[PDB]
Parts: structure tokens; C-alpha cells; sequence
């Protein structure tokens, strides 16, 4: 797993507890102290790792004990249901809609991850939809890309103005029926201030149904006030992770984006354009402990 060093500690505190001769309060909290230890050094924010702490304690009593579980497993379960809350923003994800045209704008600030455009039109494509891409990167890689995978891509040369360009380009696939019409912004602002200016110039003449940020998750937990001033500047957000794995912050990431309510709906996983998949909360969990 990409977190298997969180992963690793946890499976060994639950397995722990699991083989406690007798199941108490002092053998309880022992695991708890490892699971919050864990999830700190994962860089998850103390105060998520403390409110995990307050659900489990409040969601587990063993004194009466509702018979048919094993409450060393309904313990388990109870961290299980717990680690998936901290990671999910409890909001539905935005899709697009079959059989009807959906445009898509990515935004993204400086060394937040590599031209991750192609990797969602190759998905939906894979899919069954009739996808296409669209351009913001500067006119004066992507290009082979497209080439590679043989996605018709707006390259950008009659004009530098990047705002008609989106503009024309979602006229001309709508025209010619596409369902997925991906709106590529830019990857060259290391400002917020400047990245959200463009963002609503762009936005406002191609009006899409759907805006993605695309985030460097190595930064960690310092992801979530990234991801408050995006959330706050558009009515339909969403989110990629990139960089997730090469680094011990992964979750504090993850858990930072979900307190904000912001779905992450991909993860990017390296260089090629498969290394891609759906971000699904409890599958994650799951193979994460198993």
C-alpha cells in the first residue's frame, strides 16, 4: 500500500490487542495511544487524530455488550469505520452525466503534479465516452502525449490569450458531440492569487460543470488551508492528489482534504498514464489493515 508505513503500525496495534489474554480499558487505550502515535507521524493534523480518538471511545462500550460480536473484532471494526471517516469528506463527488456534454477544468499551482489532463480524458475514454482535451498550458510532452494516445488536443497557435482559446474550444467539441470536454488551466502559478484570477477569467466564458484542483500532496497536512481557498472560490470543487507516495505525509494529506469537505476523486501514482485510479474511501481502508 502507498501508506503502508501508517498501515504497518496500525495492523500491529489492532493484532496487539487481538491477542490481549484479557480485552480492558488499559489494553484499549495502549492501542488507541499507537493508532494516534501512527496517524501523527503520518502527519495527520492532532486535531483530526484527536477527534479519531473521542469516535472510537465514544462508538466502543464494552461493559454492556450487545451480544454476536467478537469485540476484539468489533473493536477492529470500530478503528476500520473510524480511518475511513478521517479520510472521506462526506460530500458525493461530482460526474459527469451520460449523454450530455460535460465540460471539465483542471486547476493546478507549480510542481503540483505533472500534466495530469490526459490521464482523466484516457480514463473516461477507456470508459466508453467520447472524450476530448483542451489546452491552457502556454503555446510559446502533452503534445506527444496526445499524439501517443490519439486524443484530438487543442494545441494553441493563432492566438496567446488563453481565455478565448477555452472559449473556442468547448464551441467546437459541443458542436461536434462530445460527452467529456476536459479544459486543461494552468500548471505555471506558484500564487494563489494569480492562479484564481485566471481561474475565474476562464471559467466565466466556458462556464464548466465541474472544476478540479490538482494538488501536490507532499506538502501534507498543510494541504487543507490550500484547499479551503478553492473550495470557497467555486460552487462544484474537486480534487486529484498527486505525489502521494516518496514521502511519510501522504495521510496528513488525505485527512486534510476531507476536513475541508472537498471530494478527491483520483490519485495520480506516477509517470505513465494508467498510473491512475478512482479514489474510493472504504476499498482504500480496507487494503490498507488487510
Amino acid at each position: 500500500m502507498v501508506l503502508a508505513d501508517l498501515g504497518r503500525k496500525i495492523t500491529s496495534a489492532l493484532r496487539s490487542l487481538s491477542n490481549a489474554t484479557i480485552i480492558n480499558e488499559e489494553v484499549l487505550n495502549a492501542m488507541l495511544k499507537e493508532v494516534c502515535t501512527a496517524l501523527l507521524e503520518a502527519d495527520v493534523n492532532i486535531k483530526l487524530v484527536k477527534q479519531l480518538r473521542e469516535n472510537v471511545k465514544s462508538a466502543i462500550d464494552l461493559e454492556e455488550m450487545a451480544s454476536g460480536l467478537n469485540k476484539r473484532k468489533m473493536i477492529q471494526h470500530a478503528v476500520f469505520k473510524e480511518l475511513v471517516k478521517l479520510v472521506d469528506p462526506g460530500v458525493k463527488a461530482w460526474t459527469p452525466t451520460k449523454g450530455k456534454q460535460n465540460v471539465i477544468m483542471f486547476v493546478g499551482l507549480q510542481g503540483s503534479g505533472k500534466t495530469t489532463c490526459s490521464k482523466l480524458a484516457y480514463y473516461y475514454q477507456r470508459k466508453g465516452w467520447k472524450t476530448c482535451l483542451i489546452c491552457a498550458d502556454t503555446f510559446r510532452q502533452l503534445k506527444q502525449n496526445a499524439t501517443k494516445a490519439r486524443i484530438p488536443f487543442y494545441g494553441s497557435y493563432t492566438e496567446m490569450d488563453p481565455v478565448i482559446i477555452a472559449s473556442e474550444g468547448v464551441e467546437k467539441f459541443k458542436n461536434e458531440n462530445f460527452e467529456i470536454i476536459i479544459v486543461d488551466t494552468s500548471g505555471r502559478h506558484k500564487q494563489e492569487d494569480s492562479l484564481f484570477e485566471e481561474m475565474l477569467q476562464v471559467a466565466n466564458a466556458i462556464q464548466p460543470d465541474n472544476i478540479v484542483y490538482v494538488m501536490d500532496a507532499s506538502i501534507g497536512q498543510a494541504c487543507e488551508a490550500q484547499a479551503k481557498a478553492f473550495k470557497d472560490k467555486v460552487d462544484v470543487a474537486s480534487v486529484i492528489v498527486t505525489k502521494l507516495d516518496g514521502h511519510a505525509k501522504g495521510g496528513g494529506a488525505l485527512s486534510a482534504v476531507a476536513a475541508t469537505k472537498s471530494p478527491i476523486i483520483f490519485i495520480g501514482t506516477g509517470e505513465h498514464i494508467d498510473d491512475f485510479e478512482p479514489f474510493k474511501t472504504q476499498p482504500f481502508i480496507s487494503k490498507l489493515l488487510g
